[PDB]
């Protein structure tokens, strides 16, 4: 934590604050309680209103992840349902599904997918989705290929399709929302505004309650900075979502689970009486 | 009132303000209202943007147990209306509906859901969920299955299983839903920070009081954290609805209002 | 109603300004600043309150709009693909309107007998009243209604699909109706602000006094009538469906229910 | 604009607490600026609230106007794209879905629809619409009927009937949406409690200005009242949130842009 | 950014400030901290709730642009599994879709909309889209006309139609959502307001902050004047999402990665 060096930091502000107060007026400087209480409410506002625009990305971020593996459960759900005797084409679709889960996690977290890709899927496709300028849309493709063609086949009806497509549908608005929010942040000045303003507001804190307080100064200084702090450094762990920080989704466990959980419904041998 | 310990403690440190207020001269220590003033609005502030944030998740997690409700009665409906001869078909899909709403209260609480689905179901399916890693899910899917063997034998079409579907695409959203809420860690260790900070502010708080109020220190001081303390406490019980620490009476509640309504519909009591 | 403690407010001041006198006498002080930060505090948390108490008023007014959406849709969609079948309107129509009328007694906790017998047969108000939940029974009636022009041919299972959403979505207003009325937000919300705004507004002039003196009274109920106004506005928006000041006159709603769609049917009230 | 009437009343009241000063000692009475701090702090909490639900009002009365935009443009759409050749069913949809936004532009404002109504539509229609009670909603049933004949007549089939159908079920949630907004204001406590405390506040608070501000009472005091019922005001044309005022929507401006965009899409 | 001039002139202010302050009882002039916390408190509150709205219609402005893509990338993805064939018929409509994303953005920034049409369709088209009222709707229906015209064919069935018909009604949902957001910004008495009020606060700040801070009154008026103003600006700047300021929406650069998306491999699949 970066946290901790600015309230040591916060100490020294005070002892010197302590030490100097014997030049305040020979100077002719005061610095009283009331003008900085004024700073400080405002202040406690404007974090107030951009932690709930952080934790509200957050909750969006948490959301799109959530959808992942809704619409690839009930994809694969319909699939069994609809076409209990096209075990081909189940392990097929899955592959795919599982790759975009893959291959999304690692769009968000600036890494190389090759990896899991031909973990997944053979290298004629490997080829044909790292060819694509969008590699994780590609995938959506080539699993919406595989829907076209057993209704192509006839095996699925027009409105069985349909059903299927809709949810290959809500897979589409998760990667688009999860490139928005990777793409577009909360505008670089709430936070440049804020940082400034509290990191020059906790440093200028015990000048003002040095008169007030006299010894209790470096006490009490620290107690006020921690809380303006705290909240903060929250907002800057929750706006990026798909790292790799404490407070970041864990989105290595996420992609398990989703494997884990459509090899689960699959995988069941077909005939053995 | 699980505070009121807190409370207490409060009035003890008041009494103890009071006497060692003689002492504060012998090392220049001195503590006014406004530097803690500034502070308490700061720490008010940011316990009610928390309280709305703990408000907020408490509704959207009765909206899901709500769909659950709602889908499951519509489900049910559309199968009397589309197949009113088909009661065979009827009794088997409600069980795993109602056995959907158990293995998701056990799900939520972490408890062992064997009683209620060897209640509901018999024990070659039992065994089967319980042997899946997913088991709430595994039920979707053998309640779709009893949806699906009804289009493949002839007797629902494409549209009117199209029509049922969405119905358990409902109750799969509200999976995903619960599973997310429950199992999200929202902040590192942010729900404990702020409660300390609160905590805090209150014992420090009759030491800052004690220089304009004298003997009235533990009475006003006690007010001011009794309101602090209150819309802390709240804050930390609209997090977590789906908890251990949480009341168990709403989501039992809600799984025997689904029960008595679908055995109400099929016309079994 | 509140004019009951803003009388007891100002006696309460008349307490404070004799009891002046014997405050350095018997040994105690109550400043302005201590009681400014507990009162900008529980100004905040009844701000949050009250915003929470309006957006559970604006979700209850909304799903009784949808009942008034729905149902005008369903019959709209009914004289559309079917203009010959009017005993099938004039039947569906009724139970749209009954639906209504439950729903209002069902909110209520009152009996819903006088007006199910004013607009349907006996042997299905004995049906109606024999099931745990009224209005799902109503929904499922009305169903079998669209089920038995399906079965008949004049119905395809496309535009069965049509009229069936119209009746999901009715069930989701029924599922959200029901959610307000059974969940209250939590018991603490309540006790802890009613309780404190009342005990803050009566031990403010006691504090105002030393700056006041005998404009006490006049500036301690100026404060309290912005405060438990606020607080009372809140309640009002709470609760709910209920014969309140500030609440939904529901049944006037189920008079405008019913005189839609009679007008759509081509009937008179 | 009733404020620069209250600001010159608060400059009036403000030399009044001045002249009057000179008798507080007498009557024994003295008026600090820190319970007036607490007050005032409060009521700018609560006038926040309240702005932020008539704003959140008045982006509903514009999403709901917005979808009627949306859902004539695309089932105009779905008639050209479906049925080209149909032109003589266009005629009759489209005089109809513009009659249904003026309908809902009149029956919002409580003006008489008459005029607009016997612009577009035939008397035989315009006489059966003003008869019904709910003008606005015997409109989507007669545009209904148009779809529902065109499906019967065999040129729209049960799935491009279902397409259409969702159109007019959009236009009927803003009917209803619009209804809801009208029937409903935001509960009239909401102005009852603030409008009576901001004026009261604004008076009284240069009494307790002045033992502290002494002849820069009118200036500031004036300054505080001009922030507090700005805000106050604001909300108040927020809350309709129609009407014919000009902070309010530009309704008329709205419902020609929808008849420009739908006799555009037919070639008129 | 205007506010550095701003901050400059109001050091200057603060400097008419400290030599008149031994003037103070002699003009007959008094102000002090207090009366200009309840102000500034005041403006702090209403300039929080004008950003947050402010960032709302930012958010929502980025949302209606994110579908843009979402809908675009499945329209022709459905084209692309549905009909793989029709090859020519892939080339007409992604053509359209990067034509409205091009004149939507010409549209919300009121500029010449010709110099990219003319790259994107034949001159045959650009002069109708010119020739319409709403060039951006006009691209919609004759978009929807090559839909239709497969469908007239018969090489699309009425249900394979409704799938894409969906996805075209989901870009007039962006096309509605825009123009509202454009042609009626925020109420003019929002940005009137407080931008008078928050820079006459500023001004007169000094004044007032001078009797407790003397010589520091430059220092910390400059402080409050950078924490208000730059939240002022930034909420003036966020209202217009599809102005050309720095933290707008970059659309020049949206619709360059639409255009990519749509030609993946020069519309090869
Ligand atoms: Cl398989
Ligand atoms: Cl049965
Ligand atoms: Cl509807
Ligand atoms: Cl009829
Ligand atoms: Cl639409
Ligand atoms: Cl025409
Ligand atoms: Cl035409
Ligand atoms: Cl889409
Ligand atoms: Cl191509
Ligand atoms: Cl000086
Ligand atoms: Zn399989
Ligand atoms: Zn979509
Ligand atoms: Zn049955
Ligand atoms: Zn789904
Ligand atoms: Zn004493
Ligand atoms: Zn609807
Ligand atoms: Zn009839
Ligand atoms: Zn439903
Ligand atoms: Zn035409
Ligand atoms: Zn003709
Ligand atoms: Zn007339
Ligand atoms: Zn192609
Ligand atoms: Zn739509
Ligand atoms: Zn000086």
């Amino acid at each position: 934590s970066k946290i901790i060096f600015r309230l040591l930091l916060n100490v020294l502000m005070s002892i010197i604050a302590i030490i100097s107060y014997q030049w305040y007026e020979q100077l002719g400087i005061h610095l009283t309680v009331a003008p900085f209480s004024l700073l400080g409410i405002a202040i406690a506002i404007f974090l107030g209103f951009r932690n709930s625009a952080s934790y509200s990305r957050f909750v969006e971020a948490r959301n799109l992840w959530g959808t992942v593996l809704i619409a690839e459960r009930t994809l694969v759900r319909q699939l069994r349902n609809i076409l209990p005797a096209e075990h081909d084409a189940h392990r097929r679709i899955v592959s795919y599904l599982v790759a975009f889960s893959w291959s999304l996690k690692h769009q968000l977290r600036k890494t190389d997918p090759t990896a899991d890709l031909r973990r997944l899927l053979p290298e004629e496709r490997v080829t044909e989705i790292l060819a694509s300028s969008m590699p994780t849309n590609r995938i959506l493709l080539l699993a919406g290929n595989e829907i076209g063609q057993l209704r192509e086949a006839g095996k699925l009806s027009d409105i069985t399709y349909g059903l299927m497509d809709n949810k290959l549908d809500e897979l589409a608005h998760v990667l688009g929302g999860c490139e928005r929010l990777a793409t577009t942040p909360v505008p670089f000045a709430y936070t440049l505004i804020l940082q400034r303003t509290v990191y020059l507001f906790c440093t200028l804190l015990p000048f003002a309650l040095v008169g007030d307080l006299h010894y209790m100064t470096p006490f009490v200084s620290v107690f006020i900075s921690y809380t303006f702090l705290s909240w903060d450094s929250l907002a800057e762990e929750l706006e990026d979502a798909f790292g790799t920080a404490a407070n970041d989704l864990p989105l290595n466990a996420m992609c398990n689970t989703i494997e884990r959980n459509l090899l689960d419904m699959t995988g069941q041998h077909p005939l053995p009486e």
